[PDB]
Order: structure tokens, then sequence, then C-alpha cells
């Protein structure tokens, strides 16, 4: 499993120490408060408010977890995952996101405390 | 497992099928938007930009997830819980409860989708 | 999750840890040697080419490993159960048993090593 | 998970659905009964009685049931196993075998039923 924290000034956001294999099912858990500029803070779903400017995942809001499973396109995590099964042939690290414009992080503060692991299957 | 809505006018909650029993092990996602009162509507966290004006969950903002088991205080889950165990003596019924002010529910509006699940012990 | 050994000379059996709820899933692993009488030892699947002559379990052959769950009658156990659900609406502590004709455990010996874990549900 | 069978007179081996990937954590459970060649069956432990004349498992019986783990050496399996991590790192496919000596397959017959699944992690 693994615990952590996903900043959200981070554009190139956190590789964990998940490999999601074929066949794997897995849950995550998502908490805490960030943004993407503006003096007030989101949750992990984002702001459900503001435009779509170019962000890294077009499926979440801007201030939303995102992810990637090895080199795949963005996924929406927002609040989590349960008990998840990927899409055919995604595999990889997983490594989470905040979502927002490329070249606007700079601007961007708090995080998101993460929990992953894996479940039966 | 159980996965169903639970709406922020209903102040008194959504039970579930689960039975929390000693010794369970639990995880919970909630997502969603819902609101207590203004046009803005707030994820499973709540508003922290809030007070808290005599909530039934003094652990979590307004706006927040928050359940009871049996017949327990009131109990913060946001946008879930991760692997959790509970107190001694805790059990029954799990009923999910959205956080706002005892007889201050009719101004509310939507609901959170939650799953819940019991993890291997 | 509980360890431990069940006596082929125990007519009483092996109260363990783990009380079997409404909807539980579980998983037990038996491995080990004993006899009902003969020289010969068996593992948990008992005696194939055996007559039941009043055993506990009519369900399993002599020297299975058998089990209830609170004042259940008997439930076959043999090699272990893979991600079991009650067939039956059971409650109650697990007790382990070697499955013999009450009166006649005088002559028994060896013993079975017993996992039983809650799995996900 | 993986729910098959296993005959007594493959040499080969039954190939799995299984791969076990690095801090994966599997249960295996096996039933059933099998012969190396005599009119007498055993359960997946083996025949504690018969000895070793060039097991291809020589940490189990002859009739016990094993596996490897892509190229790794025969693990034994016998009944099963439980909450399990693979030792020395070892990975890939699962293929379970029943133990008997190379060559002398061919009088074999039965066959066990196994089930595989991971668990948390
Ligand atoms: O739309 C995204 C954009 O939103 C605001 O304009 C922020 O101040 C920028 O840093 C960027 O995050
Ligand atoms: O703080 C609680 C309180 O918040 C606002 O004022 C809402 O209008 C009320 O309905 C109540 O929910
Ligand atoms: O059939 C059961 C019976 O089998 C033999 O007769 C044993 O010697 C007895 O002790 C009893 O276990
Ligand atoms: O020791 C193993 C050996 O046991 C007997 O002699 C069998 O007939 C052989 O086929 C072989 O399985
Ligand atoms: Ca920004
Ligand atoms: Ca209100
Ligand atoms: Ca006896
Ligand atoms: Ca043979």
């Amino acid at each position: 499993a693994w615990k952590g924290e996903v900043l959200a000034n981070n554009e190139a956001g956190q590789v964990t120490s998940i490999i999601y294999n074929p066949g794997d099912v897995i849950t995550i858990v998502a908490a805490g408060w960030a943004s993407y500029g503006p003096t007030q803070k989101w949750g992990p779903q984002g702001d459900r408010e503001h435009p779509d400017q170019g962000l890294i995942c077009h499926d979440a809001f801007c201030g939303a977890l995102v992810m990637k499973i090895g080199n795949s396109g963005t996924i929406p995590v927002n609040t989590g995952l349960f008990r998840w099964v990927a899409p055919n042939n995604v595999q990889g690290a997983i490594t989470l996101i905040y979502n927002d414009v490329p070249g606007t992080y700079g601007n961007n503060s708090g995080s998101f405390s993460v929990n992953i692991g894996k479940d039966q299957s």
C-alpha cells in the first residue's frame, strides 16, 4: 500500500510505489484542501464553477485529483476509487497529479492526503 | 457492500444495509455535490469557510458527510475511510448523515453517492 | 484472522476468535495428519474408504475437519473454504471439530492446523 | 481469481490465469483425490508413507499439490496457502503440478480442484 501527499503546486505530480498490474483491483481515498490560485481552497473534486482553460484532465474540474497509470492519459480520481479495475491494457506505476493548466502550477497551494491499496481479486 | 445516495435535506440520514460488527474493517468512498443552503455546493468535506453553529458533528465542517453506527455519536466520514476500525463497543447499522444544524435541513439540496465495503480481517 | 490447532481426540473441538456474522465471507485453510483409530493418518478430508457409523457430520468422511457456526449443525470444512458465505442463516463463534463417532474419540491421535480469516464483502 | 483443476497425470502442470507480481499476497485452497499409481487415492498433501524416489518437489510428499511461479523452483502447496507472499522475490505465471517422479506420471489418476485468489496488499 501507499500513503502520502500530493502537492497542488507540483506540475509533475507524485509517482507512488503502486504498480498497477493487469487484473488488479484498487482502492484510493483522498482528502484535504488545495488551491489552483485563489485564496479559497477546494477538495479533491476541485472547483465545479471554474472553466476548463486547458487542464491536464478534461474529465475533472480544475483543482481535482487525477492520475496516470504508466504512460496512460489522465484518469479522474476525485475523492477516490472504490474497488476499481482499470480499462484494458493500462498498467504501470500510479502517478497522482493535481489538475491545473500546464504552466500555471506556480501559484497553487495546499495538498491532498491519499491512501492507495490493492484489494482482493 | 452497499452503494447508495445520501440526501442533503434528510435530517434522519440514510440507513445502509451495512451492520458494523466487532472486529470489522471497512472502506467508504463518498462523492458528489451538496448544499446546506447557499446556491453554491460542496463535496463530502463540506464548507471550511463556514462556522459551527451547533452541527450534529463538531468534528466535521458543515456540509460534510458523517455517520452513526448503531446508537453511537456522530463520526466524521468526509471523502471516506480507508481500512477503518471503530472504537470498542461501537456496533450496529451504519446510518449516513449530511452534517448540518438540527432543524435547518429544509433549505438543503443535492446528495452524495457512497460506497461502503467490508475489508479483509 | 485466527490460527490454531484442532486435536483429533477432543470431542469438544476448538473455539476460535472468529465470529461469523450475516453477510461475512470467510476463507479457511487446514493442514496436518490425524487418525480416528488406525495406525495410518489422514489429512483434513478424512478417510474416503470408511463407512459412516454415526459421525457428527454425515456430509464429510470419518476423520475430516468440520465446524459449527454458533449452535449450527456441523458444516464440512475439509481442506478449507475459499471465499465462502454461509448458505443458511447462521451466526456465532466458529468452533472446529474432528469428525468421529461420539464417545469413540479415545483412540484418536494427531491434529490439524487451521487458518481462518474474513474476506472482503 | 482462478478456479480450475489439476490432473494427476499432467506432468507439465496447468498454467493458471494468475500472474504473481511483486508485492502480491495470494490464497490457495485445494481439494480432491488423486493417485500416483496405486489403487488408493490421497488428498493434496499426498502420501506421507511413500518414500521420495526423485519427486519434482522434495519439500512435499508424493501425490502432493505443488506449483511454480514463473521460472521458480517447485513450491509446495499441499491443501493451500493462507495470505502468502512468495519468497526471494519470485514472480510470473503460477503453474499448478501434481508431485510425482519425472517420467512416472503415465499411471496417475484423479485430480484436485484449486482456487487461487489475490488478497489485500
Ligand atoms: O484555469 C486555471 C487558472 O486559473 C486561474 O486563472 C489561476 O490563477 C491560474 O494559475 C490557473 O490555475
Ligand atoms: O450553519 C448552519 C446554517 O448555515 C446556513 O445559515 C443555512 O442557511 C442554515 O440552513 C444552516 O444550514
Ligand atoms: O467409524 C468410526 C470408528 O472407526 C473405527 O471403528 C474406530 O476404531 C472407532 O474409534 C471410530 O472412530
Ligand atoms: O515414487 C513414485 C512412483 O511410485 C510408484 O512406484 C508409482 O507406480 C510410480 O509411477 C511412481 O509414481
Ligand atoms: Ca494555478
Ligand atoms: Ca441548512
Ligand atoms: Ca475413534
Ligand atoms: Ca506415477
